[PDB]
């Protein structure tokens, strides 16, 4: 028994679930039956004759990365069904030989060192295929002759001989070099893989470019928010590799590995909602039918469970609590339904352990300044806000993926509630891509993929409880500019727009919402107390509307109210939309099956060539018709200002005042006065204390922000970087935002 021999068995168990895997388990049973079934269909119509010019007719083409890569995945699936306890194909020797022969056929006809290491698509040749190959190698290790194993691992070492990329890609090389190292028992290479994790975009926090940021953000491809896309892969790969090496000669020792624990707390947890990984941070992956939010979420929890196996306390235990909660929260799609059998085994051990209680649900506001994202988590609902600027791009679309993601990150609001299916069930291929909720656009007109021209994108966080965000809008593809702000309070979100001007000669609109409805598309809804028609295919204009209520898809926990201060005119339509994933993902493997979903879409029409137009609306999650009606009668919020210079809102019951200042001039909103671009929020406790949070959203101010609060104080306490120069008769202080990178600075004053 070699050490490598031990590692190999360890990895094999990670793939099959080991010999302990209990096939009596209801969920484990399902996972294997499905694996065996899939393995059969593949084996069944597989071309076995030595004359064959392809393995599977439907995948022929020894020069198409996609096809070849897909052929290895299938072989991988077959190898698993032949080594997983409970599988009807377990041990079947014929199946094993067929897999091996197919592998030989590929080495000769398509996968060998005579090909360009950089031949499109490079990813497939250097990472995708090798990862599948190693897995087969490890699973059929005993049945693989030294001769064959040579042609297998030599080719791999050819394409990927070392580690030198960043983020997800560097991690992928690491798992490729490492797993191969264990197979060919090369201690050098293996030590090389372990060290690769300390590289760019992984263990060490990034200050720019790809990687994880100290504020929890995750970037990939230089300018895209990717926590849920490439980020998922980095987490999965890093967890799998760290677990393999853990407790061995090549165990990870880099001190930065502790940042991995923080990833889970600050980078992932806040973006998870009852099993779903928010689409706003999944990039172009939202266009993948096999990777909708809950499916992706399950993958992330699977990694957390993996980390829980070797993570040091208290982390290990905390990870268990978080996984247990999410597994119990997701009643939409079973967690055990789409993760590895080993994950199921390990997960069940946590859920059935009574000594382990579910973690508390997150309740907070967080500003992901490095990736122009913000998230609000409350009991009963979550709000995700996607923005873009000179630092982050509008959306990514490469390799024929995400062709209609134009506005998915242009001041887009994503509401999460009891309807856990809202963004799954083919939302993306059917939703009107020109009307993404919360955005302001030129009707039916797209924009390009790229960074913006304004740096004012971000917001402030008040003690991680409340917050405000803003985005200076100016599209490049066409003339349209506006100031958009969002104020997040306890149970309402206030959206404000001003300075909406255009010369594009195209109608401009602001999408209040665009929700997928139930199967019948008959959700009930009211306006100003009047029941509205619920028939599909009906468009209608609601004039002089103060409030609207829309019943959700669940009995409770998914209703949404809309309040319009000062009244508004809404353009609406309830229609059935048809689409195909092929339309937004034009790759071979995408199903071209048509699907139909129902929608209720509501927008404000600003007319053509508007000048200084504006809007204001409040989202009231989980309230009944009556409640929304009551609210509109005696609103808790109050619009302090909504000009192109400053947008401010007040929350009378909580004593909160938020303000976004758009220009570098002295301006005043309620009790707040600022001399520069800033996002400010204050909380006043009658004759007790006054709290304030300030941030420089532009991340370009090399000096200070001078703030003045119209209140008299007796004393203070503040974050370093703040200098109070006066407490009476009014409060005055400056904030050193030089190199702050969009962070919030807090100060607390004792009132007379
Ligand atoms: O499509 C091949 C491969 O490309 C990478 O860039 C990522 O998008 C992966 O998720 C994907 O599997």
């Amino acid at each position: 028994s070699d050490e490598f021999d031990a590692l190999r068995i360890k990895w094999a168990t990670l793939l099959t679930g080991g010999p302990a895997l209990d096939p009596a388990d209801s969920d484990i049973a399902a996972r294997t039956d499905k694996l065996a079934q899939d393995a059969n269909d593949y084996w069944e119509d597989m071309d076995l004759s030595s004359s064959r010019t392809y393995i599977w007719y439907a995948l022929r083409g020894n020069g198409t990365s996609d096809n070849v890569n897909a052929v290895y995945e299938r072989l991988r699936t077959m190898a698993l069904a032949a080594t997983t306890v409970g599988s009807s194909l377990y041990g079947n020797a014929d199946l094993k030989e067929d897999i091996l022969d197919a592998l030989d056929w590929l080495y000769v006809n398509s996968y060998n060192s005579t090909r360009s290491r950089s031949a499109y698509n490079w990813w497939h040749w250097q990472l995708g295929i090798p990862m599948s190959l190693n897995d087969i190698a490890v699973l059929l290790y005993d049945d693989i002759s030294a001769a064959r194993m040579a042609t297998y691992m030599d080719t791999i070492d050819y394409f990927t001989p070392s580690i030198g990329l960043t983020g997800a890609n560097r991690a992928w090389q690491a798992i490729v070099v490492g797993v191969r190292a264990v197979i060919v028992k090369d201690a050098v290479k293996l030590a090389a893989a372990r060290n690769g994790l300390s590289g760019t975009g992984i263990f060490p926090y990034a200050t720019g470019g790809d990687g994880f940021y100290a504020d929890g953000s995750f970037v990939q491809h230089t300018t895209f928010a990717y926590t849920g896309g490439y980020g998922s892969s980095v987490l999965e790969t890093t967890a799998n590799l760290m677990y393999l090496l853990s407790g061995s000669t090549w165990s990870v020792s880099d001190p930065n590995q502790s940042n991995v624990w923080q990833w889970i707390y600050e980078a992932y947890r806040p973006l998870l909602y009852k099993g779903a990984m928010m689409d706003m941070v999944r990039g172009r992956e939202i266009s993948r039918s096999y990777a909708q939010d809950h499916a992706v979420g399950h993958g992330i929890v699977a990694s957390i469970v993996r980390l829980a196996q070797f993570a040091p306390a208290p982390h290990a235990a905390a990870f268990k609590q978080i996984a247990k909660r999410v597994i119990q929260e997701d009643t939409f799609s079973s967690f055990y339904g789409d993760v590895s059998t080993d994950t199921i085994r390990l997960a069940k051990a946590i859920v059935d352990d009574p000594s382990i209680a579910p973690a508390a649900a997150p309740n907070l506001y967080k500003q992901y300044a490095a990736m122009d994202r913000a998230v609000l988590q409350r009991p009963g609902f979550a709000l995700g806000l996607a923005l873009y600027s000179t630092r982050i791009s509008s959306y990514e679309s490469i390799n024929s993926e995400n062709g209609r993601g134009w506005y998915t990150g242009a001041g887009a609001t994503y509401l999460y509630n009891q309807d856990l299916a809202q963004y799954s069930e083919d939302y993306w291929p059917t939703v009107d891509a020109y009307r993404i909720p919360g955005t302001t656009v030129a009707s039916g007109t797209p924009i390009a993929s790229g960074t913006g021209t304004s740096s004012w994108t971000g917001g402030v966080s008040l003690a991680g409880q409340y917050g405000a965000s803003g985005m200076d809008l100016s599209y490049g593809a066409y003339n349209l500019s506006a100031r958009k702000s969002w104020f997040m309070f306890d149970d309402e979100i206030v959206a404000l727009g001003s300075g909406i001007s255009s010369t594009a000669g195209i109608p401009i609109e602001t999408v209040v919402d665009n929700r997928k409805l139930n199967g019948a598309g008959d959700n009930a809804w009211t306006a100003n107390g009047a029941a509205l028609s619920t028939g599909l295919g009906v468009a209608q204009t609601l004039t002089g509307v103060n409030w609207v209520h829309l019943a959700g898809n669940t009995a409770d926990g998914s209703d949404i109210g809309y309040y319009f201060p000062g009244g508004a005119t809404l353009q609406t339509k309830r229609e059935a939309r048809t689409g195909t994933w092929k339309q937004i993902n034009n790759r071979p493997a995408t199903p071209s099956t048509a699907v139909t979903r129902n929608y209720e879409t509501m927008w404000i029409d600003h007319g053509t060539n508007p000048s200084g137009a504006s809007y204001g609306y409040v989202l009231l999650p989980n309230k009944t018709s009556a409640q929304v009606g009551a609210y509109a009668a005696d609103p808790a919020i109050e619009i302090v200002v909504n000009t192109s210079g400053v947008q401010s809102v007040k929350e009378k019951t909580l004593g909160l005042v938020g303000a976004n200042f758009w220009t570098d001039t002295t301006q005043t909103a309620d009790l707040i006065t600022s001399n520069k671009k800033a996002s400010v929020m204050t909380r006043e406790i009658a004759d007790e204390r006054l709290e304030a949070s300030v941030s420089d959203p532009t991340q370009a101010n090399n000096g200070t922000i001078a703030i003045e609060l119209a209140r008299s104080a007796e004393g203070y306490s503040a974050d370093p970087g703040i200098t109070v120069t006066q407490l009476a008769p009014t409060i005055k202080f400056t904030v050193n935002v030089n190199g702050a990178k969009g962070k919030s600075f807090h100060a607390s004053f004792q009132l007379g």
